[PDB]
């Protein structure tokens, strides 16, 4: 590998169908060019590119995603080789592989075809690592290679003057573990010859050679053949397929790798949703309509948040859902840290397509916006990508479903432009006396404030250094820290007189009060027309 | 599903065989996806093209 030239803090999570990538592993997607290379097709791809494309400036942050399927690979066992596919799904059934042995080279030849990616390859001069020959005066020369009787790894290689062993190389271990040493040291017994292959690099570990005897030599040049040892080189980084040796290798006609399986749908998402526990997400969205999956996601979000690791979810159901379904689903999804989306629509992508967008894909579009906006700012009134909205929701309806905590888009009618902009960051929790639970952005600001508070209280006091730092110091420390957050305007002011501390044994109890940065809900303007005369 | 999904590959891979031949109709393009052929069986090639 000689030197050359060759030519957002809120993480967002996703889980859905995709025709690519191994399941039960959370991937981090560095660039949507790499997304398509992993997630070939399906709803997850549209969910990723919709999220990062949802607005020309409020783009989404670092995405984590997983294919939720019971998929398994396509494979075949033929000749001396088990052939297996790194793609899991029905797409693997399109793979084809076939061997030949070529009398022009006395080598094996391999061909791999994969029409889905318009991908095709041929490998020739497979095996036949390096040449041996004899030039000394004698009438006869040969050679041999032998195995360990147990492992069937190679153990000896020997040059022969006629029938008899001249010198041996210890393939069991040491300086001769790489065939390069033997390619050099045969040309330190210069009556014999060895010479390298022209067809690219090989550097085979000599233990991978295969047992051979008494090939007739002087004029002739003969290879050591070691076909599987060479195939490991020819398949180091190559294509979609991998190989395992059972038995002895032999060619075979072109045949499809079978057993490619997307697999049955999941009966429950819980044991595959758990992988997002410790991955640092904050917004997680399911790409599915079933209410049971939505209840499970609500449960997972609660399980992580109650453990100190805050998380929230945005959810939407099916297609063109009606009011009765939204109320019944809200009542079945009532806990905070969950948002329900009420509207479906159409989105445009660069392929020249107009999708019919389910409600959970509008949640993704919204979730990508929520992650793009810097901490504490509301999703209120932000412009969306929507090309046409699908609705039975008028003015008053938006009041109903806003007051009942369901998210909705509104169509807005400016001078020239119409555009779609979403109403307010309210969550599924209904009781609007408690804005800390109701408004998602208020909850986000709270979650990150309490986490930073909880963290710095560890270093200062929960480090356990002594009990002799009493409760008047803890009160002072919380006043100091509220001062620092007041300096950064994240809290407007705090009544230091109304802070109290109580201590018993090795436990402290503290009461406090904070003035939040007060929001601005409504304006109305009385515009009156009058006339007064111009004169000359 | 695989290599031969397009009739271009079938035409090339029949012609490769020395004993056989195959030729495409002249009325512009056809080159269908080979999955949509119809079921023809057991016609004598040595007798008919």
């Amino acid at each position: 590998t000689r030197p050359h030239a060759s030519i957002s803090e809120k993480v967002f999570c996703l889980i859905g169908q995709a025709e690519g990538g191994e399941p039960n592993t959370v991937y981090e997607l560095r660039n949507y060019s790499q997304a398509k290379r992993l997630f070939r097709s399906g709803e997850l791809l549209d969910a990723i590119e919709l999220a990062w494309g949802s607005n020309p400036n409020y783009t989404a942050g670092r995405i984590l995603a997983m294919r939720i399927e019971d998929a398994k690979p396509a494979s075949a066992e033929i000749g001396g080789l088990k052939i297996t596919s790194k793609i899991y799904g029905n797409v693997a059934n399109n793979i084809q592989v076939g061997l030949e042995k070529n009398t022009l080279s006395d080598s094996l030849r391999l061909r791999v075809i994969f029409q889905d990616d318009r991908f095709n390859e041929v490998y020739d001069n497979i095996g036949n690592i390096f040449t041996i020959k004899y030039k000394g005066e004698e009438a006869n020369a040969t050679f041999s290679v032998e195995h360990d009787e147990e492992t069937q790894k190679a153990s000896r290689l020997v040059l022969k003057v006629g029938d008899q062993e001249v010198k041996s190389y210890d393939l069991t271990g040491g300086a001769y573990d790489y065939t390069n040493a033997i390619i050099t040291d045969i040309n330190q017994l210069p009556d014999f010859e060895a010479k390298l292959s022209p067809f690219g690099d090989k550097n085979l570990e000599s233990s991978k050679l295969d047992k051979i005897e008494n090939a007739n030599i002087k004029d002739k040049a003969v290879y050591v053949k070691a076909v599987f040892g060479d195939l490991e080189k020819q398949t180091a980084y190559n294509g979609i397929v991998s190989f395992e040796q059972l038995k002895t290798i032999e060619p075979f006609e072109l045949t499809k790798l079978k057993g490619g399986t997307n697999g049955e749908p999941p009966a429950t998402w819980a044991d595959k949703l758990d992988k997002f526990a410790h991955e640092g997400g904050y917004y997680i969205v399911p790409l599915s309509s079933k209410q049971s999956v939505h209840a499970e996601v609500a449960s997972f979000v609660k399980e992580r948040s109650d453990a100190g690791e805050p998380m929230r979810a945005i959810v939407g159901g099916g297609f063109n859902e009606s009011k009765e379904q939204l109320f019944g689903r809200q009542a079945s999804l009532s806990n905070p840290r969950v948002s329900l989306v009420a509207n479906s629509g159409t989105f445009v992508m660069d392929d020249g397509r107009k999708n019919h967008v389910p409600a959970y894909m509008v949640a993704v579009a919204l979730g990508g916006l929520a992650s793009g906006l810097e901490i504490g700012e509301s999703i209120t009134f932000k412009p969306l990508r929507v090309s046409s909205l699908d609705q039975i929701y008028e003015s008053i309806d938006l009041d109903e479903l806003n007051e009942n905590g369901i998210i909705s888009i509104e169509f807005v009618r400016n001078r020239t432009n119409t555009f779609f902009r979403i109403v307010d960051d309210v969550t599924t929790f209904n009781d609007k006396s408690d804005p800390v639970k109701a408004e998602m952005a208020v909850g986000e600001a709270n979650d990150f404030l309490v986490s930073e508070l909880k963290v710095q209280l560890e270093d200062q006091f929960i480090g356990t250094r002594t009990i002799n730092t009493s409760a008047s110091i803890i009160k002072d420390f919380i006043q100091s820290y509220l001062g620092r957050k007041k300096r950064d305007n994240e809290i407007q002011d705090f009544p230091a007189e109304d802070v109290q501390v109580i201590v018993e044994g090795n436990e402290a109890r503290i009461s406090m009060t904070v003035y939040p940065i007060r929001s601005f809900k409504k304006i109305s303007v009385s515009l009156v027309y009058k006339q007064q005369t111009l004169q000359a």
